């Protein structure tokens, strides 16, 4: 819950139900306009994933969560449009602050909202 | 062919297809305060309804537009969270010319948006 | 968090932060085919709404999430298109379960979403 | 007026409007396995982008559209989320004949679909 800062939650709308074992690879643009390797993860039974950075680590930059949504589909069996859902924003220019990336998720269609909150600095 | 100032579209998220034979009850409410049937159909084939008023019948006022996205669902035999689907919306021509009402379908999760437009 | 039946969350796209203090009305389907008041409420700063009902007392029916959004973006001085967000479901009917109803919304649009889990029986 | 196998469609959820002169760069993956610039265009009016390509030069492949949110909701002086939106699919035309490839936008959300059809 709250206190890490990057948080990702993962829902799916075909069944009503958290996006189980989906993985999330996570990018911090590098200073040679390339994507350098930041974290991943899997998220878990209730569709979330915590724990991928710190607040010492995560500086300001360009991130891209890249969620692989075309894997979780095809395992219950559907064939999705999409290749994965990937969400670049710029974190911590004007300060510290509090990321939760949510992804709704559907065959051929996706909806992807961000919740930022000041942790204080 | 007849000023559409209303048009709905409707979308499902699974198949990425139009909705086709989704069927649409529009309601104007009432002083009664009740809803009142106003216009009703079912998509297309690019699910979408037209030809569901015109300018003159079309006057400010709460409407409702009811999408029967359950009977939708269970056609292709897949079990759905809502019994249908409902956008309530004030039209004030004080301004506003076309108003499309789309709907993206999913088993457990619908949205809706509205592209009011003059041209 | 989880222990209720029903549990609304509401989130804010234009600001990118929970929805708060968002008005909430809920309705079971009487048997004479008409809505009877069932329960109400805010959202807290978390733009969640707990403690709605009980197990005993949400029984299978129909009911209705009304959400009152036109007077949560006039109050932030929008003038949205609709008159309020309305969420029609057949809740129990296979054995109680626990209802979570999310509505993510903007101006001229809103989505929404629903996770159902079973508690046991 | 040219087979538009592919077309995009961009939509405002705060103002009720299509998303107009929207930057839109598609990309196709190359075996080098980078992207290589391959349509470009801003969104008309109608919030719509056609004429990207043709059936001829459009092969089964790994596409990327891009569309420049941020600068869009600068213009209308509102902070932005994300840098842009992006959709990476693969073109499968084994079967596949029009891709929409639509995207409703709001300053810290977006929603996309794809509508895949035949005629
Ligand atoms: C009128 C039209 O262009 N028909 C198109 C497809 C299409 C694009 C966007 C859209 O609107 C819309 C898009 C999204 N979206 O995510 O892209 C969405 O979530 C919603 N919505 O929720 O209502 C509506 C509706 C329909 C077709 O050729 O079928
Ligand atoms: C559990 C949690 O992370 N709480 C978060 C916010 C949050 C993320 C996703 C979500 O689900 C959701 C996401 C989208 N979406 O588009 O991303 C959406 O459209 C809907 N929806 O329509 O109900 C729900 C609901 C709420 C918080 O910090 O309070």
């Amino acid at each position: 819950e709250s206190k890490c800062p990057l948080m990702v939650k993962v829902l799916d709308a075909v069944r009503g139900s958290p996006a189980i074992n989906v993985a999330v690879h996570v990018f911090r643009k590098a200073a040679d306009d390339t994507w350098e390797p930041f974290a991943s993860g899997k998220t878990s039974e209730s569709g979330e994933l915590h724990g991928l950075t710190t607040e010492e680590e995560f500086v300001e930059g360009i991130y891209k969560v890249e969620i692989d949504t075309k894997s979780y589909w095809k395992a219950l069996g559907i064939s999705p449009f999409h290749e994965h859902a990937e969400v670049v924003f710029t974190a911590n220019d004007s300060g510290p602050r509090r990321y939760t990336i949510a992804a709704l998720l559907s065959p051929y269609s996706y909806s992807t909202t961000a919740v930022v909150t000041n942790p204080k600095e």
